[PDB]
């Protein structure tokens, strides 16, 4: 096969963007290991203090919290969410057909790992090392560096692993320990051995198994109804697992000896129109096969020839049941990559619609580009730029689309250039700066006043704190790929450097690139992108993601850039990321009927809303209205979104259950978003509607007619 984890470029972004150091630094990071602190990772909370020390880090199926002060002894808190809490909102006609508005997990101390040495002292925390799949966390006694616990925190771990060094183990819970079986022997208050089956008084019953892997055994006294203290400082590894069911005690016994410490990810493409990525787990020893929990989308795409599936399942924070897999290597295949490039698969519109489309195109090209592309911020500017990039696109590929008008094609391309040029020269309202701390490019607007910013970290949607980089930069990349494809000589060198700095800021696939962090927004274990960046005072529900199509839009743009420059590894990686996105979207975000990964109340909502690591919220960041919530999952409508990502089956289910009732009532621009989505299953009804209703600010009527008129099953109504 051919390798996808290669650098895009090694251009030094300092030649284009003024350099800064991010004002908000990582408090708990080993500054002396040469690694880059990730801005949008599941490990990101670990690097900063949080309010009440309640910022969760979720390797899944365990959720962890550091140093939260309930239960007295600070340490590492574990929660394992067997059950979820549904909450609802006060009913309004803004959202008519809903009963479950949000799903959350209870912040409860299922079990804490600490020390009796830390009764009157608060331990110093540090992130000693990290990669994409893991982080090692050390809690040590202040001013006594040789007394510490190391926690290798790794995606999917079946146990919590704690390397104690010169400290006295203590295990507290918020529940009561009703029973304790040492070394499988059954009445006492002091216990001895290397295995401890403890059971709690919660609902449902949580059962934990504790393993002592060090040279000496452990001696635990039941101090409270909630605490097990050891006899003396212990040196060695202690592991704790939740027993999902009684018939898996032997499985946990067999795998107690081997722990993950990290993982290396690689990716290949093949000439069978496919691609794959592989996770090679880093372990401590190889004396036993590795046990690891996998997400629903892992089970359906893994190559089964080097792993054994088990029946052991625990609930994840928000992605449904995870299933343990046995093995040290995972190869995940996507055999069906997207065929989409610049246009719909049928590039030519129904012949009865050409005069109508050409009339609308002519109107849309006559628009005032300055007022529709020089918006207050980069985001809305990008929507305008891409929407006009589409019009120049279809007009200058008239040999395929049949929208012939050489004069209009050239004006479309000129006006697009004029409007895009200020962004290429970094002379827009909100110019970018290159950040040496976190190795990315950030908008200037959210920076403090001393760097030319507005002091508001929420300016530009949090882009200065690395939020929504793929939403924003997706539009500019699509635009530039279209300009560079239609006219490869226009500002070629600055264009190639500028566009690739953007692709690299979001999607650098290789540490060999010294200037950009690796995979800022993509997460290879979760199989989708994250939007939430640096969240001062903690991201108390972990990373978040709202828009899927806007993430799709960056990976489509990356792919188009790959087509416009002849870069096969870039084109192939973008495809693979689009294929994983599609699979995971239908596992977790856009729920068909019978979805196994959510409570039925949530499934009837059809979209998850805003998705976080620790909760899901049927709402938006800009208004709790049904057409906003479903509409945001429907723009920008591109050939990628129309031909590949949004499937007839889902569009159809969603339309019969939610949108059919509301799209025709809608009297805002969201009417155009909805009826363009509808053109996917019913172009015959959509086309007349798209002639009348209002357009989204990133949508044009002409392009929308064009995408509808190119559906294969289109007919005059
Ligand atoms: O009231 C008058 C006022 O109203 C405006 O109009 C509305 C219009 O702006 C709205 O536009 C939509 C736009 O918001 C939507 O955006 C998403 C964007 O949400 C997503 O962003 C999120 C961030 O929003 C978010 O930060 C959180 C913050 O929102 C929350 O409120 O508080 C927290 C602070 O304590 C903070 O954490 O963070 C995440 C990352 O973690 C971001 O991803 O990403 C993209 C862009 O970034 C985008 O998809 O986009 C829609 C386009 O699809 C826009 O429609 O639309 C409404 C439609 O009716 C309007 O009401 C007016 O325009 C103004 O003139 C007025 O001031
Ligand atoms: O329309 C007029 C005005 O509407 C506002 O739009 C609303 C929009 O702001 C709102 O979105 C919801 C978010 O506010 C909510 O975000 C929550 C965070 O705010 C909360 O943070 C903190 C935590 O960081 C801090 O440390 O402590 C606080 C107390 O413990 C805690 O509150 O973070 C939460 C996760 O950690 C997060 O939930 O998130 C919701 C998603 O669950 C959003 O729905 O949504 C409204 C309805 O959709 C919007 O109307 C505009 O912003 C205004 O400018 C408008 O004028
Ligand atoms: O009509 C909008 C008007 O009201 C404002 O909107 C509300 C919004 O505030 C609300 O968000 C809450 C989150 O705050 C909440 O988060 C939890 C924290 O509150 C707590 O401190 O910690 C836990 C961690 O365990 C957090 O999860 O989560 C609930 C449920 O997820 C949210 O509902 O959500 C409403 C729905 O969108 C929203 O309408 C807005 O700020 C006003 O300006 C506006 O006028």
């Amino acid at each position: 096969g051919d390798d996808l984890f290669v650098p895009v470029s090694n251009f030094d972004p300092k030649s284009i963007f003024p350099e800064i150091k991010h004002p908000f630094e990582p408090m708990y990071a080993n500054t002396e290991n040469g690694k880059i602190v990730p801005t949008n990772s599941w490990i990101s909370n670990l690097f900063y203090p949080s309010a009440d020390n309640l910022a969760p880090t979720t390797p899944d199926p365990y959720t962890l919290r550091l140093l939260d002060g309930y239960g007295g002894n600070p340490g590492l808190t574990i929660r394992q969410p067997s059950a979820k809490v549904l909450g609802s909102y006060p009913p309004t006609n803004d959202v008519p057909y809903t009963d479950a508005g949000y799903m959350i997990n209870s912040v409860v101390v299922d079990l804490r790992l600490t020390s009796s040495e830390w009764s009157d002292v608060v331990p110093d925390r540090q992130v000693t090392d990290w990669d994409h799949l893991s982080a090692n966390l050390r809690l040590s006694t202040p001013q006594d560096s040789n007394s510490y616990i190391d926690f290798p925190i790794v995606r999917g771990m079946a146990y919590i692993t704690a390397n104690y060094n010169n400290l006295t183990p203590q295990f507290l819970s918020q529940h009561a320990i009703i029973s304790v079986e040492a070394d499988e022997k059954k009445n006492t208050s002091t216990f001895s051995g290397r295995k401890f089956k403890i059971t709690m008084n919660d609902d449902p019953t949580s059962t934990f198994i504790i393993y002592s892997l060090g040279d000496k055994p452990l001696e635990l006294r039941k101090q409270d109804n909630s605490n097990l203290v050891a006899s003396k400082p212990y040196t060695g590894v202690i592991r704790v697992a939740k027993l999902p069911a009684p018939e898996f005690e032997t499985l946990l016994d067999a795998s107690r000896a081997v722990w993950p410490t990290g993982g290396d990810i690689s990716a290949r493409s093949d000439d069978n129109n496919g691609a794959s990525y592989t996770i090679k787990w880093k372990t401590n020893s190889n004396e036993a096969p590795l046990l690891t929990y996998a997400y629903a989308h892992h089970l359906t795409s893994i190559d089964d020839s080097n792993v054994k599936r088990t029946d052991m399942t625990l609930q994840s924070a928000t992605k449904g049941p995870m299933t343990a897999l046995v093995g040290n290597e995972w190869t995940l295949r996507e055999t069906e990559l997207s065929p989409v490039e610049w246009l719909p698969l049928q590039a030519a519109p129904n012949p009865t619609t050409i005069n109508e489309i050409m009339t609308e195109i002519n109107k849309d090209i006559a628009s005032n580009y300055t007022q529709e592309t020089a918006k207050e911020d980069n985001y809305f500017s990008g929507k305008g730029l891409q929407k006009f990039a589409m019009l120049a696109l279809i007009l200058n590929k008239s040999d395929q689309t049949q929208l012939r008008n050489p004069e209009l094609a050239q004006i479309a391309l000129d006006k697009l250039k004029a409007a895009f040029l200020p962004y290429l020269q970094n002379e827009q309202a909100d110019p970018f700066r290159y950040d040496t701390l976190y190795k990315g490019i950030v908008a200037k607007a959210g920076l403090p006043t001393s760097m030319g910013g507005t002091d508001d970290l929420s300016a530009e949607f949090g882009h200065s704190y690395y939020s929504d980089h793929h939403y924003h930069q997706g539009y500019f990349v699509v635009t530039a790929a279209i300009i560079h494809h239609l006219d490869p000589t226009w500002n070629a060198d600055r264009l190639k450097a500028w566009t690739e700095a953007l692709i690299r800021d979001v999607n650098n696939a290789n540490d060999g690139d010294e200037y950009f962090a690796a995979f800022r927004n993509w997460d290879w274990f979760a199989g989708h992108s994250w939007a939430g960046g640096i969240k001062p005072d903690g991201a108390l529900d972990g990373r978040d993601q709202e828009s899927v199509p806007e993430s799709v839009n960056f990976y489509w743009g990356a792919k188009l850039w790959g087509l416009a420059t002849g870069n096969t590894p870039l084109t192939k990686l973008a495809s693979l990321q689009l294929a994983v996105t599609k699979r995971t979207t239908y596992e977790y975000f856009w729920m068909l009927d019978g979805n196994k990964n959510r409570p039925e109340n949530i499934v009837r909502n059809k979209v998850i809303g805003i998705y976080f690591e620790q909760k899901t919220d049927y709402t938006t960041y800009f208004g709790r209205f049904l057409e906003y919530i479903h509409g945001i999952q429907q723009l920008p409508m591109t050939p990628e979104l129309m031909e590949y990502i949004r499937t007839p089956e889902f569009v159809s289910q969603e339309w019969d259950e939610k949108l059919g009732a509301i799209a025709p009532t809608v009297q805002s621009p969201w009417a155009g978003v909805l009826y363009l989505n509808y053109a996917i299953i019913n172009p015959a009804e959509a086309y007349p509607a798209l002639r009348k209703v209002q357009m989204d600010d990133g949508q044009t009527r002409s392009y929308s007619l064009y995408l509808t008129a190119t559906r294969p099953h289109f007919f005059r109504r």
